[PDB]
C-alpha cells in the first residue's frame, strides 16, 4: 500500500520518516494512524486543519491537508514552498513553529504546534473593538515576528488576523507563510490588507507593516477592510478613516499613520516601530 515521504526542511523535530505506531500494512494513512483527531480548525481552499493528538507522543498538534491531491508539478511544488518558507523563517517565540512535514498519496501534511485561537475569532467572539490593552500586546508580538522574518529578507506578504493566532498569556504568533517569499514566487494577496505599491509591482518588506496597519486597524475599531473600490483607495492615501479612528488613542493614531504611509520609501520599518516609546518591552 502507499507510504508516506517526509519533506525535509532544517530544524525538524524528527528526522524519522515515521513513527512506532505506525503500520504500513495497514490501508489506513500515516495521518489516520499516527493521530487521533479531535476537532476541525478551518478548512477552505487550503484543505483542512484538525487539532489532533498524536498516537505517538499524545502532545497537541495542528495538522493541515490539502484538499486534493496534486496537479501537477507546479501545482506541487507550490504547496511544498511552505515547508521551505517555514524553514527560511526559523524558530521564535512569535512565529507558529512546524515540527515535521510529509505528503502521502498526493495529500501534503504540515504538522505545527497548537495555538490558540485567530486573532479573527478573537476578535468574532468579543463582538465588539477591541480594547488598546490588548491590541499593543498582539502589535508588539506581530512586529517581533516581521522584524525576525525582514531581517533575512523575507516578507510574509499575508499578514492579516487569520493569520495571527493567539498564545498563552496574551501573546501571539504570526502564521500562515503559504505566500511567503524571499527576496532575491509571489502568489495573489488579500486585497483587503494588500500595501498600495504592490499594485505596481513593487515588493519589499515594507508591505508587511502596511498590511498590519490595516489589521490593528480592524481588531481595533470593529471595522470591515474593503476589497475595492473607493474605500479601498481612501484606507491608501496617507490620512486614518475619521468616522472609526475616534477612541483611538493619539499614541495609536500616530503609529497607524506610520505603519500607513502610502509611499514605501517613507514607511517606517519594524525594527522602527518596535524602538518607539509606546512599544516598550
Ligand atoms: C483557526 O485556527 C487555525 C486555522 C488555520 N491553521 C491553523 C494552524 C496552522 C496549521 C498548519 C500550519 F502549517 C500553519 N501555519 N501557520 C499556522 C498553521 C494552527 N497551528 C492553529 O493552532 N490554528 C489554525
Amino acid at each position: 500500500a502507499l507510504q508516506p515521504r517526509r519533506v525535509s526542511f532544517r530544524g525538524e523535530a524528527s528526522e524519522t520518516l515515521q513513527s512506532p505506531g505506525y503500520d504500513p500494512s495497514r490501508p489506513e494513512s500515516f495521518f489516520q494512524q499516527s493521530f487521533q483527531r479531535l476537532s476541525r480548525l478551518g478548512h477552505g481552499s487550503y484543505g483542512e486543519v484538525f487539532k489532533v493528538r498524536s498516537k505517538e507522543d499524545g502532545r497537541l498538534y495542528a495538522v493541515k491537508r490539502s484538499m486534493s491531491p496534486f496537479r501537477g508539478p507546479k501545482d506541487r511544488a507550490r504547496k511544498l514552498a511552505e515547508v521551505g518558507s517555514h524553514e527560511k523563517v526559523g524558530q521564535h517565540p512569535c512565529c507558529v513553529r512546524l515540527e515535521q512535514a510529509w505528503e502521502e498519496g498526493g495529500i501534503l501534511y504540515l504538522q505545527t504546534e497548537l495555538c490558540g485561537p485567530s486573532l479573527q475569532q478573537h476578535c468574532e467572539a468579543w463582538g465588539a473593538s477591541l480594547p488598546e490593552a490588548q491590541v499593543w500586546g498582539y502589535l508588539r508580538d506581530t512586529l517581533l515576528a516581521l522584524a525576525h522574518l525582514h531581517s533575512q529578507g523575507l516578507v510574509h506578504l499575508d499578514v492579516k488576523p487569520a493569520n495571527i493566532f493567539l498564545g498563552p498569556r496574551g501573546r501571539c504568533k504570526l502564521g500562515d507563510f503559504g505566500l511567503l517569499v524571499e527576496l532575491g514566487e509571489v502568489q495573489e494577496g488579500d486585497p483587503r490588507y494588500m500595501a498600495p505599491e504592490l499594485l505596481q509591482g513593487s515588493y519589499g518588506t515594507a508591505a508587511d507593516v502596511f498590511s498590519l496597519g490595516l489589521t490593528i486597524l480592524e481588531v481595533a475599531c470593529n471595522m470591515e477592510l474593503p476589497h475595492g473600490g473607493e474605500g479601498w483607495q481612501q484606507l491608501r492615501q496617507g490620512y486614518l478613516p475619521p468616522e472609526f479612528t475616534a477612541g483611538l488613542s493619539s499614541e495609536l493614531r500616530s503609529v497607524l499613520v506610520m505603519m500607513l504611509e502610502p509611499d514605501p520609501k517613507l514607511r517606517a520599518t519594524a525594527e522602527a516601530l518596535l524602538a518607539l516609546p509606546v512599544l516598550r518591552q
